[PDB]
């Protein structure tokens, strides 16, 4: 059978990565004002998170797959940007990432 990749990246690659017990800190965009970061949107150019991707898959947003892809890759190295290397939300972030690069790679 064939595999509609935007499908997929729904209901294989999203659902596994938002069970994962890092989850819930990239399950909605980062709220920098009650977290009392005022410089993240300074930094951050382009926000994103996995409740807007959940929410762009739902709505038929990407042109494709890869564009998908992007968004999940811009939420993984925002992380990286605005905080340091070895920092706890960096460890949740990179192990959330191994696992969404292993899904798609696991793309039947
Ligand atoms: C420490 O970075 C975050 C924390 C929370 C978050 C997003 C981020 C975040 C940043 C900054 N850059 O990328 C992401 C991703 N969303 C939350 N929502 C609530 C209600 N509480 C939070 N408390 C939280 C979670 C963590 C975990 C150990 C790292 N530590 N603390 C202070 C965060």
């Amino acid at each position: 059978r064939q595999t509609n990749q935007l499908q997929y990246l729904l209901r294989v690659v999203l659902k596994t990565l938002w069970k994962h017990q890092f989850a819930w800190p990239f399950q909605q965009p980062v709220d920098a004002v009650k977290l009392n970061l005022p410089d993240y949107y300074k930094i951050i150019k382009t926000p994103m998170d996995m409740g807007t991707i959940k929410k762009r898959l739902e709505n038929n947003y990407y042109w494709n797959a890869q564009e998908c892809i992007q968004d999940f890759n811009t939420m993984f190295t925002n992380c990286y940007i605005y905080n340091k290397p070895g920092d706890d939300i960096v460890l949740m972030a990179e192990a959330l990432e191994k696992l969404f690069l292993q899904k798609i790679n696991e793309l039947p």
